[PDB]
């Protein structure tokens, strides 16, 4: 909990995030994947370059969010979805618009919760999409009532075994769990300074790919897909590294992705 | 002669050389005892109006997946050593060497397949790099952490997952890479469907669930880097083979099980942590 | 579930004479096999018209014999105790159990047909208020924690995951309670499942486990075996006799042969809920 | 080891209730018996040679269980090797050899018992097949999977179950057979009753629960083939011994604990998978 | 429910040993453990006095209340709103001290209906019966709700149950971040196996002593991370040697003293956090 | 291994360390415990006296560690996982007169250790060598006692304890002084993460230490929190000029209890 408060007294308090959500209305708090489109990007000497760069970055960010939903498997309007650490509800809205089902979000930031519902009412879907302040480790959802859940870059803030144990609980048998995250590669040995820098920067705790796989195995979660998206997210960062929205953590990511001490992966497992 | 089962599973491959695996291995010289992946080039194939071209197409797909497997062995130099658990006739071994120019140690229960492999190995003039030998993949002679990469290309249904991965984990160097292409019944389905059981009775093997594969690896310091379902890629191969005359009579079991999702063809590449 | 949905359809139909014509002479319809020597006396000679009629009786006797043998390992059980039958079939064992202990006997099966058949026959005996079968997955039963005095799996554990099934029994089973199971498992001493075993799996569309899995699964679920006996020699007679009858289903060989070379074995395990 | 040290003390030190029985067959056993008592040929207290007949009866029952144990070692030829963890004076070892004519390696902590065993072994002219040696059953010199069958006849209460079974599992050949006759407190009872604790304090040992035995075996690739409770078979032995004059003063603890079911005498025969 | 406990309950439903009651009278606090800390021989003047034995009982009781106090020192911060649990509370000696020191709720649990009533009886006298309460119940299956207990402990009562099951329970009703403490005697795994001395103690109290190894592993398997692990053998030795010369002797003094000497048995204290 | 190269580099490549080693002759790469000799310290050559005080505290904890190695004769062998420059190794030998095998990833530290070892004329008893503490050459159960003095944050707990448990004799003694984030706090606080990024290491939770030992036949005999004892050391070092810039992270984390300095001595069961 003492750490939980650290996270709450954090997210309840950037440009590189809001200005992008300002274009679509979809506010994301994760990273992008995909080939940069230097077509619509234009050159650095145009009256509205930075404006086009923000659009490109946001596109990539919405791109991975969409990519995540592709692994939630078949899901009808009667099913319920859970978003552990939903942020401002960006992914939640997309999910609903795409499946027209119930989407329950959960976050530690009362600010993010309200922001999500606020934006939810505007779209007139507040009765299907709802964010609430709650710890993803102890959620109110009943056993096996959720068709699919996921963690889009929010698993570095909690204990893997405990979090997957929860998902496994409220997740229906045969249900689908997905997660996009950054984990230090066990093949490298131990967390490199780069990774530690990212932890100190976001005040989180990155896990190894080994922990992710073992944690899932110990919680009746059998991976159906395990793909390394590092090559897909590299473009996003290198582009963001040249912008002015830079937060100062770009190097840590780019470098760690380069030497392979850190990796961006996606895992979709079944609730067996 | 480890166990009574491995006596039958050994006598099997020692006394069984079907046309569907030889006639194909003939076109190249590389003999394969597994299945293929990828789309079918019907253009260059033509219609049944041919059989010689069909064998080439089937063989292409089979060599295609073998190549696909090697793509997941990661970087490997001429100084590294590779192990092939249940190498069969050495098809994959030859390709591996030609592609990396390193040592390739194969291991099989069939003395026939072993000799066949080395025989063909001498012809290519690589017998001093590529070598097959009669031995149980569960108790191999390779020393601890001396192997750069190993794999199981459709041969893990003949042994206990924990024991086999435990062995690989042993002789495999820290940071090494392990890969495996296999067919496992989907735990999402519940239990092995009749189709799967039919395949077991046909090949006298024991197919595992995707759950066992993942847990077994986790219990043996094997962290999966890639886990892809190749069912959609292998379907074409079977449907085509189903129309040929090389048919062995197990085509239906595969096609059907792949269809209803009770059985799946997957590829897993994990690191030796 | 997709798999279980398959076993439901399988049994909803069935109607094998080798199974009904035997439970007719008693009302105790069993869907398992039998142990014990053969009473060739009451058997007689094949050159008789009522021979087949006597063969069915003999086979049924052996089948009811093992069912009785199973109950012998449930330990002391009074009229106030509750018993569970994972995969009860038509209720053959359930009726015997009640008649023998006069207690509650809750059965559970995937076949709605078998369920109704069981209750139907249950009302005839006038015990429907003590013996009841219901359509439900033995892996997720409605019985409350530690309220069951004893439960068992009479040839039905090949249709589910051992850890999950024993975990359930361990749940609703009272501390100190007794669990029993009669099943066929491939002997790990042999190495791997022989073709014979695989043939049996494909035939019944099931999934036989190794004796190793049974023991480990129980150990991981607070189930300590009190008795572990190999009944292969006791069930052999049953099969060899059935192999000569006309009720033959075509899987007789697989069993006989696998039992012979020791790749497959018929065992009974009775463990305590620690 | 400090424990083993003083467990060796005990053993380097001759109960009449032990030697006097073994002096009738040359079969020096150090355990208890099973089987119903033959009152007829036993005798009536109203006679002189009664006690002499009682010793014979008790010894018979003790050799009876030893024989019963060997019945669970499965097939074993003259070429096979057997191990006796905590062999005592070699009683069971001699019987084993005479019955299978194979190598029988014994191991004990008591140098006295070792020499006694070999001494008696030379007399029978089998010292080149049957041999006892001072060594800890937890760290034996036998090579991996070279033993056809091993066992613990009332000697597992002196060591850690996981470690001891781990050892047996090591030197035991795959498919080999392990057997053990012992007394363990029934987990069904809850915890060790005073009776059991009294037995521990008496023999300076550490009785385990039936739960530990089963779990320990499962964790060491030992799958039980047979698990039978011999309490009813050993009761007669004790009740008879309770009336004799060889009484050591621990008879009650056993009889009572067997009665209330807090303690049980069981036999377990498992395969080395 | 269960043969064994069925006994333990019967066992304690008799008790009445003077080496317990005469020592609990001097103060009003009725303990059922042993003491720690050096002995004040000076306070035990002219052995040839009608008051020596009276002073010896006071000294022994002091040492016994001393360790009880020492245990509470490891319960960490605890306010009047928190709830504490005493697995195998005995007559409530430690419970009363705990409350007087923290003024919070103290739930005790024992198998002896006699000890339970005695505890509440004495609890009403102090006028704290609405905060301190003992009840007949198995510490392995307690009625307390999940994570509602701020701190719990086992003061020499863990030898009567299965470590994994008991710690699993504590871990259940114990709040996340909560504190668990336990003072007990366990045979040192460094010695090998339970020496006769230990077995004698088991047969004497009809219990089942565990190894320090089981304690540590059992806790690790139940989300209980030890913050402190101290061997109090040297601190409890004085208590026994003194008690060995008294007339309250129960006949188990030697087993303890000797086992503590050769190191086959040890008196330890463990304070872990509920992670 | 790739990570090992990083750490190797780190060490092959400070004054606050060697300066203090100049006085006694012992070179420690850890920290100190115990109260400060506030009086006899100062308020001209103040800095010279401050270095002596800091070094005293550092040698103090090193000594404190050896106190938990239990009885050890001249015939016994000791292992120092991540020995650094051999400071603790020398003290150990001078105190027990036995064999002291050290192991480090830095060839520089290894040679420095042996160099200094020859000067004291004990090179035939005390020896440092370049090797990974996870895969040491020592034979099974031949070591009487081993330890990790602030070096366990550079390796996997299960693997490292598994090794110690291997070469360590049954009944042997293992000790370790380290900093671990308190699981009671929840997760690693920024302070801890800052320390990781600073030393390029990976701090573990007290939970991992205890579980890892339990899984490797290592039963803790003593578990004491030395945070209050090491606080003085840091606050004093925070005012000196040897400051490396990581002082705050430590002091603060120790304060809010998100990070703790503990000592664990377990037996090889
Ligand atoms: N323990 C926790 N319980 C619930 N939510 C948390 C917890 N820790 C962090 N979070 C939230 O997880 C989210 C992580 C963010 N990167 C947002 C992820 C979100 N999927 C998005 O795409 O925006 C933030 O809202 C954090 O506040
Ligand atoms: N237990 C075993 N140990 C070693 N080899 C085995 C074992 N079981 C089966 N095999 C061999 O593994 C191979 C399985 C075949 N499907 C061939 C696979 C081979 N990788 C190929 O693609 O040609 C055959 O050579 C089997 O004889
Ligand atoms: N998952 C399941 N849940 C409930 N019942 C099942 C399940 N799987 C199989 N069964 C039933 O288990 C029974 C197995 C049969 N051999 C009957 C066993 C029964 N004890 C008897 O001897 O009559 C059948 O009724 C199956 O339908
Ligand atoms: N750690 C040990 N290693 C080897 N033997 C032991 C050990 N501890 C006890 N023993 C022996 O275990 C034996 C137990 C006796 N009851 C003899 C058993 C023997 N199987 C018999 O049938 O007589 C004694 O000879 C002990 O010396
Ligand atoms: N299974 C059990 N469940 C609950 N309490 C038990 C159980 N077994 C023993 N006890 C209690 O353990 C207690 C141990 C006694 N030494 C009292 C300890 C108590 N902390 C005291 O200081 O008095 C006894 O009061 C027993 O009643
Ligand atoms: N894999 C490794 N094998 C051996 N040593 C290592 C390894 N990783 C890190 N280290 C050592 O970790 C040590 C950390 C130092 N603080 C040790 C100081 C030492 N305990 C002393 O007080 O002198 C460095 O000296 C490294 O040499
Ligand atoms: C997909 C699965 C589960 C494969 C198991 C391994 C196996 C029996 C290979 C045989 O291939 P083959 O090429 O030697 O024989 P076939 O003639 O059938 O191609
Ligand atoms: C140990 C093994 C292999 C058990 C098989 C369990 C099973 C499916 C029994 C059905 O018997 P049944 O009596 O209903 O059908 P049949 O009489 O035709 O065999
Ligand atoms: C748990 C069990 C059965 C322990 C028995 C230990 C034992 C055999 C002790 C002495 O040998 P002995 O039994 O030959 O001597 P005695 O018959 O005089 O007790
Ligand atoms: C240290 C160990 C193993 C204790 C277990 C036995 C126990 C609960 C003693 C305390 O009770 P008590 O104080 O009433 O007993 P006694 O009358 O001997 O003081
Ligand atoms: C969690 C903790 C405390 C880990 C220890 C990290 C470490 C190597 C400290 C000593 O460094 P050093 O002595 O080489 O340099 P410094 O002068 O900073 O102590
Ligand atoms: C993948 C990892 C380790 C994430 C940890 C940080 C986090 C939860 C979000 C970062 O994106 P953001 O949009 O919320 O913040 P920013 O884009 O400003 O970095
Ligand atoms: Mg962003
Ligand atoms: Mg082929
Ligand atoms: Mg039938
Ligand atoms: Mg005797
Ligand atoms: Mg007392
Ligand atoms: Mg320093």
């Amino acid at each position: 909990t003492p750490y939980q408060e650290d996270i709450a007294r954090y997210w309840n308090n950037r440009p590189v995030n809001l200005r992008l959500g300002d274009v679509d209305g979809l506010y994301h708090h994760h990273y992008g994947i995909g080939a940069v489109d230097h077509a619509a990007l234009g050159d650095p000497g145009d009256g509205g370059y930075e404006a086009r760069l923000i659009a490109e970055l946001h596109r990539l960010e919405s791109a991975q969010a969409e990519f995540l939903l592709d692994h939630l498997g078949p899901v009808g309007p009667g099913d319920t979805l859970v978003d552990a650490g939903c942020g401002r509800g960006g992914s939640m809205v997309m999910a609903h618009q795409r499946f027209g089902c119930k989407v329950e979000g959960v976050t530690l930031s009362a600010a993010q919760a309200e922001f999500g519902n606020r934006r939810a009412r505007e779209l007139g879907i507040d009765d299907h999409v709802r964010s609430r302040v709650c710890n993803m480790l102890d959620t109110p959802f009943e056993k096996g009532t959720v068709a699919a859940s996921w963690n889009n870059e929010s698993s570095m803030y909690v204990d893997l075994h405990d979090v997957f144990a929860e998902h496994s609980r409220f997740l229906r048998v045969g249900g689908r769990y997905v997660t996009v995250t950054g984990c230090w590669n066990p093949r490298y040995g131990q967390p490199s300074k780069w990774v530690s820098q990212i932890n100190a920067h976001f005040e989180c705790n990155i896990h190894s790919r080994r922990e992710y796989l073992r944690a899932m195995a110990d919680n009746r979660l059998v991976p159906q897909t395990v793909v390394d998206l590092t090559p897909e997210t590299l473009p996003y960062w290198e582009l963001r590294a040249t912008s002015s929205l830079v937060t100062g953590i770009e190097e840590a990511f780019i470098e760690s992705y380069r030497d392979g001490s850190f990796q961006y992966v996606l895992i979709a497992a079944d609730r067996v």
